[PDB]
């Protein structure tokens, strides 16, 4: 019933894990849910609604990117009327502390215009909801795995022609990088929903897990 | 041998078909390959290497967005040695009429800022080459299929909040909207190699196809 | 020691609380804390520093604007060593079930300053309160019996904003409120790797016309939320 | 008719073309057109209209730089109803395999101006030639035996460029050359629904220090691809 | 009256001298105005009106950065209906012939805040001091028998700069000085149809400090306010 | 010597009188300099060197637009080492008060070109007429006894501009009228270390049109062309 989802009003569950690798998707289709109805593979994009401890989850792909990830996001929260989205997902240290350790996102910078473009081109700050931001935190801290908290940076490029950011990010603090929050979180506020991101080390930029980030991201879900 | 491509150099051809929807590159894997050899499946990215009329082509799916995109193609053209990408896709009519038609890109504009990151911040013309527009032309021309020659716009925001742009994209004789032309061609231009696009009408933006597209651009792989 | 603060090392706690108007942080060093000396009257900023149950705390005011908390903050975690920024201020409420002397808690502020763009080779750079702080302040609050909201701030440049249709469009993407300081406060604590964070009372609606009890609510949650981070 | 254009309507041929140099201007319509009359001398502009081989024929000055010849293109698609303008004009090479007097036809113009971002809400707007009048000039150029490289211009407002990286940052993305107008001329031809197109001569290197053999041979791609076009 | 000013029109007179340092606003008032009268004091800000050479004249300060100045000289001219400010302050030194308690006299400044590109879409506004006033305090400044340089000034959103290589590139542009408020204060006048000039005395400088002190810098520059007040009487 | 300039060192004067079209400073020359030389006529630009009232002169088209007046200012002041640039042009009419055929001294620029932006790590440079110019304009002004306004001008790179709400802004915050160079003729002095001043006659209005003729806008509008040479021998 979107140009991208063929799923249909309730078809899921008001709480949605997202990734970017939609075979990971179906990894924890397959891994946590209980009764894995597929509800969506256009584009191969491997929408699943299901339960955990008798709640309503679903798991989907998002595609690499802000513009891919703005596209489902916005059809979900809109469309398909979910409250919440969490972003499992992977990333690269910035933070020379951190290595290849879960990160919590409050936030994440962008080299994208997409904000400018929804906000008179002035700064918006990408801000991950501090409900979600809470409960990842504290499920991190129930099932007793160590988890950064903190800001991240969502890139428009992979392979960064402006090698001297890496560095200013350190400079700054920036936990890590990705490339989808900053598109996620604005188009959350935007449709009173919430969202957060979290976030696994998978190499280092200056030079198990999934299985722990898939419990706090499952946790955490729960409480929301 | 690259975090998104597990093929080896030489594992692809140096012509490489590419579309938005990775099960629409397996359709042609599949519907115009012989000997369709898979050699990439990481997030699922469906790519194969195979023959049309004894020539080795390759296709593979690209990801929705610029980002995503990018990261292919610079990929492809820096760690595989591919030296032609032709993007085959669908993409959305401004042009009043154009109508739900085949579109050959010359150019494509863009609302993503990652042209202005790599051209300090001037405007760089996202040209596709020539050599590849030329070939589709042609191609269209013999298999007999109307063609149109012209510009394309490549958003970073399906849903685009600025909504007085699809009128000025009219108003200067756009021909069509996408989500990854803009991406492309530059990084072709970086590595002296060659892409270009094409192209049909899935949707009009103010108000057979795949196999005549497919067709052209088989054709024009050919010559190239 | 600083062109804009005559105090030296030692005389600022870990913690400052500042604000805008350099009388009110005068009339916070004589309500709340004890045996407040006054460590800095550069431009008659009144900066001071004393205690607050027994900890060690100080308050200054930091002038209107990302420019002047710019520089004061920058100073403070630089060379003064502080740790810990709080800004307790006032600000125009946006979002419409925000009203007048409610107290609004900060997670982080936009902003249409060029400040962050040139901190942050153009990029944009999210100003972020630290977790901790914010964190406190709600803890505070709810200690307290205070309620609070928590949410996105906006710090414009301009006071009277030619921009009128950008009320609008914040409200329509639920930021709470506006001041003019934290944008420029957040990014500078990152970069001393220090904490900041911001507390508010509703001053006033933009979107449609409309106080000491809030003034005091909000010092009380600012001055625990210190205790609490020490 | 016009503040720049003091001809009629009818007075200009339905393709004309433009260089910067009002003198050459002259120097072509004495050279290649018969019976050339002139059709506007305000500003020196030099505007010719006579006839090549049968065929309607226009020459006029731009001179130098996206906002002249603005004024110059518009005011030929809008009111005097010029269905195609090709550019003759002169280019600084940057490729290293393009060399002095060599000849380029571009298939578009990056650019330094603010117009086109003014003309299209502060996006990427791409100025390229239409598809037919590139098609047409290397057509020409095969017919003639002249050889011609096709590529992206660039278009700077700055003939002395402060930013001196910026020769090295185009050769990487394999720019043939630079002039100072085809950024400007592209999108002008797109908002009339007519076409527009440019083709030059290598006048000097700007990444090492480096004729009318050179123009002669461009002029006779120019001309001969009108007449296709025609 | 306002939020930032709680006097009321007629409270100020049509020329009003101001600076960032509240303290220095003080000082004037103190050191120069017959009979001063305390107007504003929201803030701290130290608004007083009184008299030199038998015309009306008015101090206020302004606090330090374009945001602020903007709230203050936007209320001046729009609800106490200013006619004339005259800013005087502290710069901010980058002409190499230029050195600490030196004069200077802004002709326009430069800037770095997006605050005059919004209110101007997006494009270059030239912020630029009012001719009269500032032949009016180069006027003043020979009658007196002090020496001032006049030039543009540029107003940094960051006294601490992270750009590095600006004042160089300043300096190759012959900037005079370095300052944080005037860019904010001139298209404001020009808005109302009013009047605004800036001159400022060195108190330090970016190139080969050099330095001041906040006491001199607080109470040792009379003499821009000297040329500030025989400038308004003029005017 | 230049590529767009053939004389040398010497053959220019150290004060040029510069305008947009050609056939005008040809005008000027011929109308106004004893002794005239042509010393520079590649794409047909007419630079002569002269003398009036006994002092040297020169005068040499500017071509239209930033990127234009750019190139020439800069060859000038770099390698022909001129002293001082007047432009002597047409504008442009915003202010309701000023008509065509009125006179317009430039204190400074606004613009919407990158170029400012690209010379000045993007940041607002305030566009500025050297004051001694200013000066002298406006002083040769009052003795001839021709009336002139002084305030700000706007360079745009479209005359015609799709941005069409620009012209009211310009209008609230008083802008005089609207060219095409001033706005890249001022930084390049300041570069140079050298002088630069613009005084343009009204050839059009944008608010209330208003118009003017290809000839009368060549020819009729000596007076500016007397301003600027009084104001010349002063400098
Ligand atoms: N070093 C790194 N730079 C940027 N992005 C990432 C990622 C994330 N994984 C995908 C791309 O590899 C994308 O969805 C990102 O969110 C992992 N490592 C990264
Ligand atoms: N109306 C329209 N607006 C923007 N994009 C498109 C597309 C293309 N299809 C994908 C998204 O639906 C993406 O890869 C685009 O290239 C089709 N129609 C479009
Ligand atoms: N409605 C409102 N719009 C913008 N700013 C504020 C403020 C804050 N108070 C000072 C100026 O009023 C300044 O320091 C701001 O942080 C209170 N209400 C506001
Ligand atoms: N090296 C070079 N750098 C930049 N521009 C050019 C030109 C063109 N000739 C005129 C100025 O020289 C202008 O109209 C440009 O189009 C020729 N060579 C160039
Ligand atoms: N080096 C310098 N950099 C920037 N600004 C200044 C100033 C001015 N004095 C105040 C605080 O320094 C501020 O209001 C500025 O106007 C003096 N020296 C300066
Ligand atoms: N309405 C108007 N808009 C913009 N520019 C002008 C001009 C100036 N005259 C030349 C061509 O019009 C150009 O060189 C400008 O400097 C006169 N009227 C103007």
């Amino acid at each position: 019933a979107t140009p991208h989802n063929s799923a249909q009003v309730g078809d899921f569950a008001e709480t949605v894990l997202m990734c970017g690798d939609p075979l990971r998707a179906k990894l924890i289709a397959e891994t946590y849910l209980e009764n894995p109805k597929l509800v969506n593979n256009v584009r191969g994009i491997q929408g699943y609604t299901g339960t955990y401890k008798g709640k309503p989850i679903s798991v989907m792909g998002h595609g690499m990117g802000l513009p891919s990830i703005c596209i489902y996001a916005e059809e979900l929260y809109s469309t398909y009327k979910v409250k919440t989205i969490i972003r499992v997902g992977t990333c690269g240290a910035i933070d020379m502390d951190i290595h290849t350790d879960i990160v919590i996102f409050t936030s994440a910078g962008t080299n994208s215009k997409i904000n400018r473009i929804r906000f008179m081109d002035h700064d918006y700050p990408a801000t991950a909801s501090f409900d979600v931001v809470c409960a990842l935190v504290d499920a991190a801290k129930e099932l007793n795995i160590p988890a950064k908290v903190g800001k991240g940076f969502s890139t428009d490029l992979f392979y960064n022609p402006q090698t001297e950011l890496a560095q200013l990010m350190n400079k700054f603090h920036f936990l890590a990088v990705e490339m989808e929050s900053a598109g996620l979180f604005p188009i959350a506020d935007l449709y009173g929903a919430r969202a957060g991101c979290i976030c696994t080390v998978s190499d280092h930029i200056l030079h198990n897990s999934f299985q722990n980030m898939m419990k706090i991201a499952l946790e955490a879900a729960i409480k929301l």
